[PDB]
């Protein structure tokens, strides 16, 4: 119900509630006043702000509480609390009274403030956040409890994924004043003409009550009116297409009227671009695209998984400079701010739900109770991002046990849910793990694009690039042979590389070996006609939990965690600026 | 044989053949002249001198060759080539003729030059070294051959041990002119008086032919005569004991006479000190000793496993400064130069054969064909090092599969061999692996001292010092209970630590965690009465092969490979200078 990005309009007052909140790790009664003994920032992960390991490793309920002054609310208006996200679970309280809940730490949700408080001077907002992950949540965790022999139970979450379980309120919290009779949702679809000069637009505006008129004004990038409609349909000539690294955005100003007066107004951006997957190719605007980019992470020093718009722009500027053109929201939906940035900069985005960890240590599909959370995640993501021209593909899961029995039955309705909910019917994919090699895999028949995470030379044939090349070329041909019409994209491939580590003997973990690894990989990729994309793992080093294979987090980044480059960055820029975005390898 | 250290005496002309030799990786006919296209230094490992990975990873025969001018050799003299070691196997050639052979890369051997060449102007010495390791060699390797489909055989050695397979001529090669009738061995033993003020010296001088008189002169550290005998036995008064970090060495000048004229002369050093293991204690000069020190490696940059006397003295000076008192020759006998240095500096040495890798990647003892090499290793080591007062204990194996069936039958005669060969009958031990818990192990009953390699907090309970502390304390108490009168020494304990890695959250691989790991370890150790020693792994970072657990070699060193300290070095110096060398924890 809150998939529309929060705006300041003539009918919508949007206030930011970010800043210092009273904080507590542990139990709390929302009817009681949380003291200011401990405080916390919104938005940010709380973890790296804790000095001790004990508090940084906390699992369970943790509270945010602050008294907010009530703004003027008219009779025909309603006041809601719009969360960008709360990680992972949340129960929201107003004056000690439960007013909303949400499960899933990477999707936005709104909560209605009771009308009986609109004339009060202040309201106390309490946020009960929860970072527990188990077999019912996305992402998947291994939950356990141990008795401290002190009388209390201590919770632990052994992650089923390769990234640190950062938690907290990671995205902006807004106090929204909006009309009771308001615009609920906007869907924008287009059919491009045969000459790509015209477009048949369709605006599906959802309301909660009914209005006499639904007016839509369309403006270009010069803020010039180019179209008007009251019947949810509009034809437009002299269109400017949204292009890769050359974006063009229109704005649809939607106005609803009752008795000839404005009830609510909203502005939704959109881009004109065509997507089609056919004949082992990914077509953008009817031209073959070669994906060049990164698997990423919402990860930065200090803030952790918290929003940092400066980081987004810095990352995307580096992406553009290297000659790259895309990235994947691994392994969870990123902030709306990032998606809007990608729209504005013309960066292709592979959108992904938090479906990572669907893998036992078998009998995975008798153990995974994630169906409910998986369906909601797909519902929320599509509803939130369906209008983004940057979003070009959906991901049902990252490295699930797609070789075990019951896998095909699990994913078929989920792939279908993507196809049913997305009005653009964009391609959906499943990110494949090495254990699910062509013969054993039983799910890749459901998707439109084959996405592979392969580490020949790092995990398999470690430090053995000679035999790694034989292995990767062998399997890529197997995939291409099993699905002759499906395009292939490498979504993950890389090697842990610590800055400063050097050698003349192609030694793993050194900067030179990272260069050698990618050079070999690309030699193989360029020989596969159906391979239409390469996305490295990762853009930058990121935090993980404690595992012997992890040398203080993950170091497969091309850049360090401070966005400083490694040796391999210079090499990628040469390759990526040589290969055009529109690149046909069928010739 | 070649047990005696090469000396320059009036009867023995010893020349060093170190320098630049003509070199070749591959096949060679010793009847032919090796060109100077490739050269190599003696002594050093050849590996890190190769720029390419291909030549560095070479396995098989590799040749050293040089034309050497023959010096004056009289009628009663012979000329031999004395190799400190050749790693791992060697065939020696003089003018293309096979003249000597040795197996085992860490023990000395001599080879006779044919008498028919003593009046030649020059001789051509060819060394056919070989670095192949398998199930018949010490250390144990996993050998395999793969055809490159070019018609050639590519050999590969997969090491069964955690250190790089450095190879070459690592130790000085001497050209020795000695009398045909010479002293080939000298054994020095002593019985200390009850007041430790006197000593009964016994000498066993071995010659290859008959001699009329064996005269032995003993000189103190002031080079003053304190005794002389023709009966190979001598009583000494006002003796000065060899002490920990306070060494006193006597010199035995041994002269053999034939027909009233000097036949040969040699000088052998020795120290007066007593060793006894009893009641869960290690007694040196009848006082309880607490071992503080390191497991080491013959490893430096550039030289690899090659001898560096400067490195030996630098390391031993650091050892002394930190308050340490001992080290272990893991996992192979070190250079004679190191042993003699330890004698001079009063450093305790745990002497060790290359019996590492006796563990199948169960049924280890149905696959290990190492019996012959193991017997030779023990024979060579004892014969070479028995006169060193620094040597206080022998190691029969490092981390073998001592929990599997057949282990006891394998080690029982090998432990016996140490006792039979060593005239001092020093304690022998077995370095135990973590898989062989007190219940599973079936070999520790044979040894005098229990040596344990434990990594609670690193390998088991990784980054969980809380649960690690419980685990290590639990097992240590089990060992103490199973063997109530056997002393316990921790011979390996540490955590990989890369210089520059930092955190406030006790993160593995950081310098802080290394401190935390050792702090926890010591808290446990101090509560175990039978634990009489702690030797960390490792003294310094060292090179290993390629595998995902190795971040460019092993980083468990207290010092970096360049001998620069890590954060923990300061903490160890505090502890080791508080705990005396003579420290009784029975009280
Ligand atoms: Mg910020
Ligand atoms: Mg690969
Ligand atoms: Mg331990
Ligand atoms: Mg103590």
């Amino acid at each position: 119900n809150a998939m529309l990005y929060p705006l300041l309009t003539k009918t919508r007052n949007t206030y930011d509630l970010g800043g210092i909140w009273n904080f507590k790790l542990g139990e709390h009664n929302p009817n009681e006043l949380l003291p200011s003994d401990e405080v916390m920032v919104i938005p940010t992960s709380f973890n790296d702000l804790m000095v001790s390991k004990e508090k940084r490793d906390y699992i369970g309920d943790f509270w945010y509480e602050k008294v907010i002054e009530v703004p003027k609310v008219s009779e025909d208006e309603e006041m809601v609390l719009r969360f960008g996200s709360v990680t992972h679970q949340a129960k929201i309280y107003v004056d000690g009274v439960l007013v909303g809940e949400h499960k899933g730490g990477f999707t936005p949700f709104e909560v209605l403030v009771p009308e009986c408080k609109y004339n009060n001077e202040k309201i106390k907002v309490s946020i009960c956040a929860n970072n527990v992950l188990d077999y019912t949540t996305l992402p998947v965790g291994n939950y356990s409890e141990i008795i401290q022999e002190d009388g209390s139970i201590k919770k632990k979450v052994r992650e089923n994924f390769d990234f640190f379980n950062y938690a907290g309120v990671h995205r902006p919290l807004k106090l929204m004043i909006r009309p009771k009779n308001h615009i609920f949702d906007i869907t924008i679809t287009s059919r491009l003409s045969d000459d790509l000069q015209s477009a048949d637009l369709h605006f599906l505006v959802e309301t909660n009550q009914k209005v006499d008129e639904v007016r839509i004004s369309v403006f270009d990038e010069d803020n010039k009116l180019v179209g008007e409609t009251k019947d949810s349909r509009l034809f437009l000539s002299d269109v400017h297409l949204w292009e890769v690294l050359n974006a063009y955005l229109y704005t649809a100003r939607v106005e609803i009227f009752v008795d000839n007066q404005l009830q609510d107004v909203y502005e939704e951006n959109f881009g004109l671009r065509e997507i089609e997957v056919t004949n082992g190719q990914f077509l953008l605007n009817r031209k073959p695209i070669y994906f060049k980019g990164f698997g990423k992470h919402e990860d930065t020093f200090i803030n952790g998984r918290g929003l940092n718009e400066a980081a987004n722009l810095m990352d995307l500027n580096l992406l553009k400079d290297m000659g790259a053109n895309s990235f994947r929201t691994s392994h969870y939906p990123y902030s709306e701010e990032m998606m809007r940035l990608a729209d504005r900069m013309g960066v292709l985005v592979i959108d992904e739900v938090p479906a990572v960890g669907l893998f036992q240590n078998n009998g995975t599909w008798n153990l995974m109770q994630t169906k409910a959370a998986h369906e909601q995640a797909i519902q929320e993501l599509v509803k939130r991002d369906k209008n983004h021209p940057s979003v070009v593909m959906w991901v049902v899961a990252n490295e699930p046990a797609s070789h075990e029995a019951g896998a095909h039955d699990y994913f078929e309705p989920l792939v279908k849910l993507y196809k049913d909910l997305d009005p653009q019917k964009r391609p959906v994919t499943l990110v494949n793990i090495l254990m699910a090699t062509p013969d054993r895999d039983q799910v890749m028949d459901l998707v439109d694009v084959v996405c592979l995470n392969r580490y020949y030379g790092w995990y398999v044939d470690h430090g053995d690039l000679t035999n790694a090349e034989v292995g990767i070329r062998k399997e890529l041909l197997e995939w291409q042979d099993k699905f002759p019409d499906k395009p292939i994209i490498i979504t993950e491939y890389g090697a842990d590389t610590l800055p400063g580590l050097h050698s003349t003997w192609n030694i793993p973990y050194t900067e030179e070996f990272q260069c050698d690894f990618y050079e070999m990989s690309h030699r193989v990729f360029d020989g596969i006609p159906n391979l239409v994309g390469e996305q490295v793992w990762n853009f930058a080093d990121f935090e993980t939990n404690l595992m012997i294979l992890r040398v203080q987090g993950n170091h497969k980044g091309l850049f360090s965690r401070n966005r400083q480059p490694k040796q391999v960055v210079k090499e990628f820029k040469k390759r990526w600026m040589t290969i055009p975005h529109y690149h046909n390898k069928k010739n």
